């Protein structure tokens, strides 16, 4: 009797669950909205620079039309290689931001010590890797919340918190191939395996080697180390980057899994349209909103504020066919990176109704109990549009000066919704809703040309 | 000099033969339309309950309009592994018909004993396989005959005879885990082996346990059978499932097979349209046609009649883009499964056409010489279409309450042309062309709405 | 620590370099056009026979529309073998030229007679190997220059000198299964392993056996020739059939070598249309032109003149979407095989555009530098258009009748523009613009209707 070989099944189940962190994956958690949860470990905040500047370069006619394609082969080969390290050491890949992602390492307390080692030699092995591009590494350790958040149809997640905060903090204030350790991280590690030098005006430490003992085995501690991670593949698949490739159709999982992904993405899971029609340098409108709490890592204040705003988002946006692309914590606050001219979404009047739409937006969330303050950036151009990452691990992603400048407004210009040329001169909207802004010098953006409130009709 | 791995090659000629059994693939018969021939073999049908249902839930909202994705991959997750048993231990998948399938072991009749036994080890196994889903088997052996069907561009099977008749009351007699053996079945059997119960009202039996004697030893009595099965995978392609799998581009070849798939079939295996494209749930009307006749399993007679009833049948479809799904042999006659609406196939007034083709086929058909009787059942509403089945043997399928209907209604209601509410509210016909019929009983279907029978004008 | 298997990565630049030979892939030569290099290699021209009279009876109505889909498939099948033979032997495929290739094998002076005999025995391989088709094939040796021309966004190729001429000689005087060694082929080769016979008015010659000395080892011959082929796929990288196969991405080398190709092809290579869609058998337009120069071995003078020919040759043909297919070296001339009605592509008035973009080719280049006569042969009817090779190097081509009659008429009628009936009687232009010629027998062709000059308005 024959026993032929399994092929590998491409379930659908599986194409979805690549879209997603095995936090997800595996979670199982209730149907309320918010679902909040809580747990320790470690995170990576792993930062590409330069894509940006090479995506403003590939829409140049020397890449005769194939902008897109080349740009999104370039940036997944390097994309991959990361994604890779951070699997294969373990690490669960959360969310990709544009040309960054944020990796966990969920682990108990008494165990967050052995895996901060781990994570460093990750880190290193990542530097190690690296068009003219560098990475920046952030890492914390401690305490996380999750929130789960969204409708019958979406479902979103975010993480929360002090090591959150942190994980941001550490990396912003790395140099151009640093990593760095945020104060927390720092005090949890084993100071006899790192070598690290203090930096300016703060406590946050940047590690120069890994400098284990005399007779520390990295495998043998590897292995210990695994006992403590719950889906990292092994015995027959170990040969496997992911747990979650070997998942079964199960018609209810597969329901839960689908909310948090986009629809057209869907239709490409299910063959009902073509692999390449999503990557693209399309001309879109980014509404980059953002929200601020008195206490941003207490999340069972903050969880109920961010569900409400997102069901008032989410019907001003359905509206014109906007949609939200991703949500995070930034530094300061909850943002949802919206965008207007997704595939197959072109309204035409694109730019007045982002302009309303984000009107509606502020005055709604600015009354929502426990928001502080509301800040809108919007910013109009061409903007990558497409699917980033491993096969094994990828998200449909925006990369581009543009979602750079609205991000970089709402947090110059708290309290205010703004809005930049392109927007304020191809609204239909009269120029006495708008007001011109004095010009500030922002973070890794040059030629902001003039920038807007969008005042509204007083 | 390197020796470089030949890459499997997916021709077309290996596309199209997955969706046909080893018994046409490996057959070369003549070109004389009808064609009959003659074999022994064991016949394994095997039934799945619960998958209509599962479709009327798929429908629903909670499914969030991937309803079709979600259903055909549970659906071939479930019946793939039925497929691959089946395959593993030497059948040949005769056909698809819903969500159940008939299986054959072609052999010598010196070898029908052992065969039956191999069966049997295959029956038990799949049961033990088994979202609430059960399966029924039946089992039957001896004589079968083949009979091929056409024109210059269409060409269908289907087996008939005693045990093809056998093979469906064995099955529709099991509850609803068993496995049942025909009479002939079991009286050719090896009765030292298997441990069986009488049933009320049969000679058919059912098998309750397999229990070899002393040092029976399945593997070497399997393999003893394997010198009796020509297509059994072996040698450089053991690790294979279906010789198929090895089939090289021969025009000639390519040209037979092809008439017995369907175009839009065939245009996805050209690379023509999006795999995803043919899974879906979609009104259809289906049009069930039976034809009885004085001795069924009399293939010399019965073949020129079904001949003829397919000429006719196919050129009053073709005026609308009917289809036929399939044929195959019902407990009473010889049933054409038809079906209006199929993908890119479109026509308004589908259901008065529906009914006037109806009419046609049985004004026609009930004088073709050697037809007993014509019944036709009409029903319409949401189905499922799919390819159904494993990677290396599946078909298009329809799957339905409303494919359950059409096909009771034309037993319960025979000698008529019937058709239920949605397709007689529907139609555009004046209501003095229908009768209202008493309500009948019906297996496994509940709330059929009222039924009426199709008069014309009297 | 998991040590996971790398997936066949199958970027765009590898699907790229699929169509295009290693002379090219890894060539990095110079901006400017025309570029020209010199070296020395030994060149196979392999033809094969009864593929036009295939694709003429593929039109017919037996294979029920998929007759462009069942000759691509028998055509790669059997062509794929002899390109995966020809790498296996160490040989680069140049081009594909309809059921044609040409292939080079690259070395220094010193090694020529070794790798000559290494090719032989391809050769020989090949023969073997051959529904009713034959297989002729040329081989040549010596000094080759190539010539890189073309502009901004496309690039094409040709090999030139002795032995390219001399390689279509050796080829064209072939019987129905001969290798033919060109007379220079033959004075270079090792004359003690190779048993010919003289053949009729040539001292070119044809090879009956490769009759190696008592301990000659193939293998170990082969081996040591290795040594000289720089990129054999070796080592880790043995299994591969080539090293492009392991090409990473790179976007200067990808914009580079995109410019080889067409943009049709692109588009499938991105996954924006169907694999499927450019196999098609279609009506179309064939112009075919033909430059003669004094001198056609020396590079140096007629590369400048078939840039500037290619210059002005794409700006008419843009105004048309008519398109270059390939270019190459004819016994007499440098050709460019131009197609009006590739997909997408389909203006009508196709055949009246044809021939005013014939003209105007024919009157612009008779006045170029260096070009001693225009030829230009223009025919139209159902062509296969597909893509023909294997999976690690394929090219889009076109077969039929109507290329090889447009082909034999700017030879057999040198210095004036010629068309076919279906273009005299289907253009819109008016008579007396048109001279009916005298019937000549022409080469692998039978029943050109009337053939006619196109004179142009007097
Ligand atoms: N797709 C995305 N998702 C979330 N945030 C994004 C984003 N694209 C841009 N941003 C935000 O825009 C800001 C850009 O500033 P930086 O992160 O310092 C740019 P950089 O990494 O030095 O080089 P780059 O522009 O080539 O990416 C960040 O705050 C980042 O969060
Ligand atoms: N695609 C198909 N091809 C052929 N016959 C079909 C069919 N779909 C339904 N039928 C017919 O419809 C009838 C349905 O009755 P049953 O077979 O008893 C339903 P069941 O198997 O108990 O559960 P189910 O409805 O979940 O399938 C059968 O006679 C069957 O032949
Ligand atoms: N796609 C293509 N590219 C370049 N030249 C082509 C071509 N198709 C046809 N030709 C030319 O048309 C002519 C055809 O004549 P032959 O090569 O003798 C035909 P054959 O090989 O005996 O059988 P065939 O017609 O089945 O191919 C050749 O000069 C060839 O170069
Ligand atoms: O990674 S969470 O802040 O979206
Ligand atoms: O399996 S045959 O009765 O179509
Ligand atoms: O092979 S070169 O003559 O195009
Ligand atoms: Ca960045
Ligand atoms: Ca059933
Ligand atoms: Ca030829």
């Amino acid at each position: 009797m024959n026993t032929p070989k399994e092929e590998f099944q491409d379930w659908p189940i599986v194409r979805i669950a690549a879209h997603l962190p095995d936090l997800i994956v595996y979670g199982h958690f209730s149907p309320e909205r918010p679902f909040m949860d809580y747990f320790d470990g470690v995170l990576m905040f792993v930062d590409i620079s330069g894509f940006t500047a090479m995506t403003e370069k590939f829409s140049s006619a020397m890449y005769m039309d194939r902008g897109a394609e080349q740009l999104v082969e370039i940036l997944n080969y390097h994309i991959s290689a990361i994604v890779e390290k951070v699997l294969i050491f373990g690490g669960d890949i959360l969310k990709f931001a544009g040309d960054a992602l944020l990796a966990l390492w969920r682990v108990e307390r008494k165990q967050l010590k052995n895996i901060i080692t781990v994570v460093i030699k990750c880190s290193l092995e990542i530097h190690g890797l690296f068009l003219d591009i560098r990475v920046k590494i952030g890492l914390a350790a401690g305490h996380i919340s999750m929130l789960v958040f969204g409708d019958e149809t979406h479902s979103h997640f975010l993480v929360i918190g002090q090591a959150v905060d942190d994980v941001r903090l550490a990396q912003n204030m790395a140099q151009m191939n640093d990593v760095i350790l945020s104060p927390n991280c720092w005090q949890l590690c084993d100071r006899s395996m790192i070598e690290i030098e203090s930096v300016p005006d703060q406590r946050a430490v940047k590690v120069n080697f890994l400098k284990p003992p005399p007779n520390f085995n990295f495998d043998e501690f590897f292995t210990k180390c695994t006992t403590f991670m719950h889906y990292y593949p092994s015995g027959e698949h170990k040969n496997l980057l992911r747990l979650a490739c070997t998942l079964k159709p199960d018609p209810e999982l597969e329901m839960s899994l689908q909310k948090y992904v986009m629809e057209s993405i869907l239709k490409q899971i299910d063959n009902k349209q073509l692999q390449g029609y999503l990557s693209e340098l399309r001309p879109v409108t980014i509404v980059f909103v953002n929200l601020m709490f008195e206490d941003q890592d207490k999340a069972e204040e903050i969880g109920p504020a961010i569900q409400d705003a997102y069901m008032h988002i989410t019907s001003v946006l359905k509206i014109f066919q906007g949609q939200i692309n991703k949500v995070f914590m930034f530094d300061k606050g909850c943002s949802f990176l919206c965008v207007f001219g997704f595939p197959g979404e072109k309204v035409p009047d694109e730019l007045t109704h982002a302009l309303e739409c984000a009107m509606d937006i502020f005055d709604f969330c600015s009354q929502v109990h426990k928001i502080q303050t509301v800040s809108i950036g919007v910013a109009s151009g061409i903007v990558f549009c497409g699917i980033v990452g491993h096969t094994v691990r990828h998200e449909y992603t925006v990369i581009g000066q543009k979602v750079n400048l609205a991000a970089r407004m709402m947090m110059y210009y708290p309290g205010i919704v703004t809005c930049d040329s392109v927007t304020y001169n191809g609204s239909n909207l009269p120029a006495y809703f708008f007001k011109e802004l004095p010009k500030k010098v922002m973070k890794g953006v040059a030629d902001s040309g003039p920038l807007y409130q969008y005042w509204g009709r007083t």
